[PDB]
């Protein structure tokens, strides 16, 4: 019983992380194999952020100019290149520690663990979602960059975040491990902000289906709903709409529970529209979004 | 910036994870120099969790009684013995990976991070803390126990917990590392309950100046309390009385923000009193009680 916000265990990424260092600058890199990967940023000095041209900066730098450290062992750079907006700096040693990984980019909604780093050094595990934003709120100070979030599946680890910058409103923005940018944001100094957020629907009828898992019903009603109608609640409080696909993804929580998924969505619907009427959610007031349908399953697991 | 419910890294405990089998009975150990911790009732059957003598249950089992699996490797058992509510099984090969470590007995209030196991394999971690009724509001399924919980101070694991049952009402009880219980429970079936529990009001402050940290300010008023008057309210909604000692831990954190201890307990009692009037605090709705002073200072760090 029980069920909480939980992270994959770090370990296989804790092998992979080092420091990166260029010039007066310090930030995280993931080694694997051959390769240290890490955002482009490394090589700018403060002026560079406001007008870069990494292909021309990169150029003027020399294998000599990057010192990768994996915990107190140096490991020479014997090569340079840039792929999107992360520099690929090969390494004399291939990583005996590498995991069997995959790169994935992953999808708005979707949840991962993110092992936030400095120096180099693993200093902390949490699970975030992947905001309809493309942004992640997260917990990052100065020196995270290079911080990865990743999924793990039967000892396999899927890449698929990697941290650039944080934004004005103090959330979070970075990369695939391809170093393409999740959202229209750029590493370079520019007024770009967050856009407008949405409640991810489907992760918060996954943790209602969770609760009732964990032996809370009260808000089970005996209401219908359509997905039309449904869909316009969603759009009154910011949430969502429901598709088709979405429906069936829930599939199995709503067979293993016998409610279906168009009366949990009444059941949220008179949640929006009602409040909870002093009464909590797996101990929560608020309703939680950054719990996947996968997440619920893997957690409440079998029988 | 930003503001998470953060586990430490669980590298160098999945180290340390090993499989524990006792006829039909397998669970999770803790492989520590040439030392396997684990709970004492994985010698049980059924029958024998009604009334177990352990001491003379221990003493009917062989070296060979016990399969111990670290990863897809068999350690051989060569002695066994108890200590309180945990065998210590004496292994053939010193763990290679051990770490620096302590054991510790964490006092309630205090948290930690839990390494979840099945079968001797980590499957997540997360955040935790002791409640002052001596349980954990943990997430564990049948096969989770001898998962253990933990802090980690400058690459040393403090030791604090091992999973030993479920309640009834869904919540976690288990010992220290020699094998203890926290709280007045017992390894066999009885009809023992969680006391009523209370809300940690040193770590509510905590959270109030993560906040203010973090740029959420709205509650700050220009009231003021004498603590006297503060445990006034405490006591009517079933917070923990506040100390001179509490206040004295919530200095940093007070001379980093500007705010009076007293100060903020005059925020937290209008908080109690009136409620949020719509506004939410780091995301939420409710008064988070399971990150310490400690957990903010780590989390906010430096400048
Ligand atoms: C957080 C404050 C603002 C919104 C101003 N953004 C930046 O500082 C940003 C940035 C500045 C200029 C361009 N960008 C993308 N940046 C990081 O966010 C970096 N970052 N990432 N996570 C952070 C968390 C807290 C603070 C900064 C953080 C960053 C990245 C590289 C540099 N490099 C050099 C040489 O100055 C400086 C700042
Ligand atoms: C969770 C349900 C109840 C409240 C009935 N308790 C137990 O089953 C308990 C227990 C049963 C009898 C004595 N105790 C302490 N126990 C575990 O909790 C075990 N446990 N720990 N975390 C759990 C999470 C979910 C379910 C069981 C869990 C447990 C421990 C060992 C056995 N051993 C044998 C041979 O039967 C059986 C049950």
């Amino acid at each position: 019983s029980g069920f909480r916000k939980m992270a994959f265990p770090s370990g296989k990424v804790e092998g992979c992380m080092v420091q990166v260092t260029c010039g007066t600058t310090t930030l995280n890199g993931l080694w694997l194999d051959d390769t240290v990967y890490c955002p482009r940023h490394v090589i700018c000095t403060a002026e560079d952020m406001l007008n870069p041209n990494y292909e021309d900066l990169l150029i003027r730098k020399s294998n000599h100019s990057f010192l990768v450290q994996a915990g107190n062992v140096q490991l020479r750079v014997i090569g340079h290149s840039m792929q999107n907006c992360l520099l690929r700096l090969k390494v004399d040693t291939s990583n005996p520690k590498t995991p069997k990984y995959k790169f994935v980019r992953i999808q708005p909604g979707q949840t991962f663990s993110v092992l936030a780093c400095y120096n180099g050094s693993p200093s902390g595990v949490y699970q975030c979602a992947m905001r309809p934003n493309h942004t992640i709120k997260g917990s990052f100070l100065n020196g995270s960059c290079g911080s990865v979030g990743f999924n793990i599946d039967y000892d396999c680890v899927s890449f698929c975040y990697m941290h650039h910058m944080e934004l004005p409103t103090g959330v979070h923005a970075g990369t695939d491990l391809e170093g393409k940018f999740y959202g229209p944001f750029v590493d370079r100094q520019t007024a770009q902000a967050a856009g407008t957020d949405t409640t991810i629907t489907l992760n918060v009828l996954a943790w209602l289906y969770a609760a009732v898992i964990n032996g809370d019903r009260w808000f089970l009603n005996r209401f219908t709903t359509t997905l039309n109608d449904f869909n316009l609640v969603a759009m009154k409080y910011n949430y969502e709409p429901l598709t088709q696909d979405h429906v069936d993804i829930l599939g199995p929580l709503s067979a293993q529970t016998g409610i279906a998924v168009l009366d949990m969505c009444a059941a949220l619907k008179e949640l929006l529209q009602n409040g909870m009427n002093g009464r909590t959610i797996l101990g929560s007031t608020i309703l939680e979004d950054e719990f996947t349908p996968f997440d619920v399953v893997r957690q409440c697991s079998g029988a």
